Parts: structure tokens; sequence; C-alpha cells
């Protein structure tokens, strides 16, 4: 996160760090929702470690759990190309609250919150402590005007600033973009997906449009 | 590869593309040597697809084989932090000549060849067709001096140019850096690991120093 500050311990308990250098969210206590581009494909996979429970990745309170299998969005090709979601089944649950995902378009607007352990600047190192930032919605029309690479409107939600240096960055991929719902609970509207650089002038962040995929995500989760 | 030219079909039969968007070398017909940072850890993994046999990833002749297991260098932390190697066991062999690795420092000098399907410029798209370039050895002293991040001298070999636009880039990671040995056969001296930008002025490419790890790589392979 560029232009971020530390999340408090316990603030976003659904956050998970994944050992390929991505974030994720606890969709179920034993299922992590992340980006398709954070995984290689679908199959059995006991090589990923999920770190839950803590903002400080060096904390002895961390819960470290291995994966058992991965389901990458059917049809996934590359970020700028859409369908950037995946599920990781965990061998054991992480006993933390889950993050509900958006199943309608009701929340695909307003001011979002992002969080991750990715870089704090283009080209930078990953972070020890979870950082957070707020980023405002940017319409598909405004995002496509800014963009070089294809925007698949139905599959991508943009957010960020024109010149303010506040954005997700490398290693934030797969984390949730979220906001409050009408019942004052967090709801996931995006997955950190891609951007042209980080916090570049005139460029925004691009996130998987979770409401488009929520049905497919539930179907995938039932396979795990 | 920045400043690359297309590799001919058959030129480097040992090149492998991996479905997380990395390169690799055919270390054994059923074992790909790649970068640690291209995998998540060690364990079972049937989710990676290796594409062998072809310079054109879309070729009707491509050999697409799934993984069965991954072994990430024990103690790997961080590209700039060394030990950037991993092995991927394949469910089926790729019937191509394998790339012998260096076990001595005899070839850690001179002009190397690099190849990959990574970007041809910073922020570019991955390539359909394999590209190659030549990059000269750069001493650890010159490389350290140039670098903003940790250079672990024994674990990292640098190569490239001060200003000429010829380098590996994003998505070339995991591919081999190689040259001829005394028997005029290809030998692998490096694994594409990291760099500050791509072909940036005053910056080089940083490669895993394979001779340091050759014994550990063979012992890992023996267990797969
Ligand atoms: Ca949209
Ligand atoms: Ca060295
Ligand atoms: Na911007
Ligand atoms: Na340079």
């Amino acid at each position: 996160v560029v232009g971020g500050t530390r999340a408090a311990q316990g603030e976003f308990p659904f956050m998970v760090r994944l050992s390929m250098g991505c974030g994720g969210a606890l969709y179920a206590q034993d299922i992590v929702l992340t980006a398709a581009h954070c995984v290689s494909g679908s199959g059995n996979n006991t090589s990923i470690t999920a770190t839950g429970g803590v903002v400080d990745l060096q904390s002895s309170s961390a819960v470290k759990v291995r994966s058992t299998k991965v389901l990458q969005a059917p049809g996934f090709t590359k970020e700028t190309y859409g369908k950037d979601w995946a599920l990781i089944k965990l061998a054991q649950p992480i006993n933390q609250p889950t993050l509900k995902i958006a199943t309608t378009t009701a929340y695909n607007q307003g001011t979002f919150t992002v969080a991750g352990w990715g870089a704090n600047r283009e080209g930078g190192s990953q972070q020890r402590y979870l950082l957070k930032a707020n980023v405002p919605f940017v319409s598909d029309a405004a995002c496509r005007s800014s963009s070089s690479f294809i925007l698949v409107a139905n599959e991508m939600i943009c957010a960020g600033y024109d010149t303010k240096q506040e954005d997700t960055c490398q290693g934030d991929s797969g984390g949730p973009m979220f906001r409050k719902d009408n019942a004052d609970e967090w709801v996931q509207v995006g997955i950190v997906s891609w951007g042209e650089g980080c916090a570049r002038k005139g460029k925004y962040g691009v996130y998987t449009e979770v409401s488009t995929f929520a049905s497919a995500i539930a179907s995938a989760a039932r396979t795990l």
C-alpha cells in the first residue's frame, strides 16, 4: 500500500498473508479468496502457507496453515483480461471472522478501504505490518479513459486518486477491497488485481468486480 | 527480455514456460529448475502447467504437462535475500535435452545468454514468442555498489549493461542464464531473480549463483 498507515491488531481480522507474496481474505474459516494471478492454476496444492490472526507477520500469535487445494477462476488468462479470482482451501480453519462478499451491485460505489503487506512505493519491499488506505470509486468510463490495457467493464472495478499518492501496489494483490454495507458490516467489493505502476499520476487501481463473480465463487467453494 | 530478438524454434530446447508467469529450465526431463520466488513453498502441487518444446506458447506442438510437487530452496526469504531457486516435478517428461548446471565457478564470467517470455520493456505484456539476449558478467563489487537492496555475493551473480537496453524483465524470472562450458555444451550459471526496473541506467540484472547451490539442487532433486 502506497500512502498507507498501519492497521490495528484485530481491525481487519479476515486478512490473510499468502506465501507467494499476496494477500487474501477469509471467505470461510478454511477458504481464502485471493486473485487468480496469485496462483498457477487449479489442483491439489499443499505448498502455500497462509498467515492469519495478526497484523505483524513476525508475531508469535500468528496462525500459519498450509493449503490443500486451489481453484483458479475458470477461463482465467491474465489480469488485464479479467476473471482475476481464486480460492485456496486450507488444511485447518483460521479462527477469525470471515469477510462477506458482495452478491449485488449495491456497494460498487463510494469510498473503499484496502489493506495489505505489499510495497509502499513502486519497486519497494514487502511490509512486516499490515497497511491500510482509503480509495474512492472511479467509474469504468473514467478508468478506461485513463488506461492503456484493456478494461473488461463487467469484471473490473476501479478506485483511486488522480495525483494523491495513495494506492495498492505489488504484493497487495489478492487482498480485499471493502466498505460498509447497509447493515454496518464490512462487505468485499473488490480483489486487488492490477495497475499501471503504483500511485501514478492519472492512473488508478483495478480490482476484480466481486459481485459479478460471487455466484461462481460460491460454486467453486462448494468443490473444496 | 528487453533488447531481445526472437529465439529460433529448437535453439534452446531446455526452455520451459510456467503457468504463474515465470520461466524455467529443464533440469531433468521431469524436473524444472526455476526461481524460489516463482513458487509458494514446498509440497504437493498439481496446479502448475509447464509448456515445453516450443518457442511459440500458442503452438499446436506445445508440450503442456502438469506439476506434481514443488521444492522451494530451504530458508528462502526474499529475492534480494538470496537462495532464489526451486524445483518443480512434472507428471510426465518433456523429451528435450536438459540443461546441465554449473557446479564450479569456472564459467561465472564472460558473456552469458538469457531467454524468456517476459516483458520487453518496463510494464510491458508477457510475450508469445521466446526472446533471447546476451548480457556480460558484472563483478559483485560493481553490482553491490550499484544496488539499493542487499547483494549477497556468494548467492547472486550479476550481469548486464550500465546503459544499453538489454536485460531480463518481469516474467523472465526463473529462466536460466547460461553459456558454453569447455566441452562446448550449454551450462547454467544463473537463474533470473531480480533487478531494479528493467535495463535501467546504472542498474544490472541479479541472478541466482547456481554454482553455490548445485549440491543442494541435486540433493533436492534426489528426493522428488
Ligand atoms: Ca466495472
Ligand atoms: Ca556473486
Ligand atoms: Na493516480
Ligand atoms: Na543498466
